[PDB]
């Protein structure tokens, strides 16, 4: 009964990453010395290539262009061959993950991406695996992201009114699933070809308890953007809320509309201490013009938790003054016209990205590299 269910870890597609993983564990002319090993691949070895062949795989996509980078792979434009359709697909490197001991944030990536059903979240449509990568094939974002919007316009805040307030939609949605997205910035907001804003990069997302915190003993995120709280539990049992996130929009807000962000360093050390002196380091140019309103809003995002404007719901964040404008409602802004509207050539102009520049030893006894990987593969 639960086979069917895509949710559930023994469907399908999950009871086939499990034959295929050991197969690819096993197939060593070591460990075929052991008969209960040559047994089984001599009865399973043909089948399971075959099924290699019928199931989704990577050179189902041209690869027109790769627009991404990350700690762990990339994210290519393709263009599905048969369909003809076009894609976003991300590849996690199965080498790098495993030896950097970081093998377990991609599961509420996906999960995000494939169930929210959210106009604010990027949907994801087909994962699968080869026994190098993992891949997410998501829909496209021809708009590019928010680093490039803000390195080929001055942003008036005008325009910073409307992009923070579909970014606190975007979160409060996340939030209502249960989880924390601990790596806003601008390189994780991306625009469709309306210009209207999803969020992206969920790989540092953690669910929350009934009681709507977290423990964790870990910094995560981006130097910039990292908030106090989490920073300071680093040294041992951090016990923190979703308003984690509302002290990176004020980072957001500030570097939208003052053109740097506010606790820059030339040293990652450096940054870390002006966040922990931020009652003191936090300072605005005195050539700013910037607003009495937007300046209230990014001080009060850039304080203590205790004091943050957020802590107490995100109905308290709408009514800031700052919000208040003349083309959209908090209930209407994704069917109102965006700020930029991307003009697009082809289905696959990727003219808003700017262009871009190992594996296992052979075991000698059964490592199980593959296991961690069992039950990611998913279809729509
Ligand atoms: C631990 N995490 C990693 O190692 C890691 C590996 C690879 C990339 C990243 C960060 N990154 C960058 C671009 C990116 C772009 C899209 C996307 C979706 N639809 N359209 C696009 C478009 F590309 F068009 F913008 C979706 C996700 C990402 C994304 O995650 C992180």
């Amino acid at each position: 009964a639960l086979i069917r269910d895509p949710r559930s870890p023994i469907n399908v597609e999950s009871l086939l990453d499990g034959l295929n993983s050991l197969v690819l564990d096993l197939d060593f002319p070591a460990l075929r010395k052991n008969k209960n090993i040559d047994n089984f691949l001599n009865r399973y070895e043909k089948i399971v290539k075959k099924i290699r062949g019928l199931q989704m795989k990577a050179e189902d996509y041209d690869v027109v262009k790769v627009i991404g980078r990350g700690a762990f792979g990339e994210v290519q434009l393709v263009r599905h061959k048969a369909s003809q359709k076009v894609y976003a697909m991300k590849l996690l490197s199965k080498f790098e993950m495993i030896k950097r001991s970081d093998s377990a944030f991609f599961w509420e990536e996906r999960d995000i991406m494939a169930f929210a059903n959210s106009p604010w979240v990027v949907q994801l449509f087909y994962a699968f695996q080869d026994d190098r990568y993992l891949y997410m094939v998501m829909e496209y974002m021809p708009g590019g992201d928010l680093v490039n919007l803000m390195s080929n316009y001055d942003v008036p805040e005008k325009w910073a009114k409307f992009y923070t307030a579909e970014v606190v939609l975007a979160l409060d949605a996340i939030h209502s699933m249960g989880l924390i997205h601990r790596d806003v910035k601008p390189d994780n907001m991306l625009l469709d070809k309306h210009g209207h804003l999803k969020l992206a990069d969920f790989g540092t997302c953690m669910k929350m308890d009934e009681t709507g915190m977290v423990h964790c003993d870990t910094a995560v995120g981006t130097p910039d953007y990292i908030s106090p709280e989490v920073l300071k539990s680093q040294g041992g049992d951090g016990f923190y809320g979703r308003e984690c996130d509302w002290w990176s929009v004020g980072v957001f807000l500030y570097e939208m509309l003052v053109g740097d962000t506010p606790f820059y360093a030339d040293s990652l050390v450096g940054t870390y201490s002006k966040i922990m002196d931020h009652k003191n380091s936090l300072c605005f140019p005195e050539d700013a013009e910037i607003s009495k309103h937007a300046k209230n809003l990014i001080c009060a995002f850039l304080t203590d938790r205790e004091v943050r404007l957020g802590r107490n719901g995100v109905e308290e964040i709408r009514q800031h003054p700052f919000f208040k404008n003349d083309q959209w409602h908090w209930d209407n802004i994704r069917e109102t016209a965006a700020p930029v509207v991307p003009e697009l050539s082809s289905d696959i102009d990727s003219s808003n990205f700017d262009d871009i520049e190992e594996t296992f030893p052979i075991p000698k006894a059964f490592v199980g590299n593959q296991l961690p990987f069992i039950g990611f593969t998913y279809y729509r």
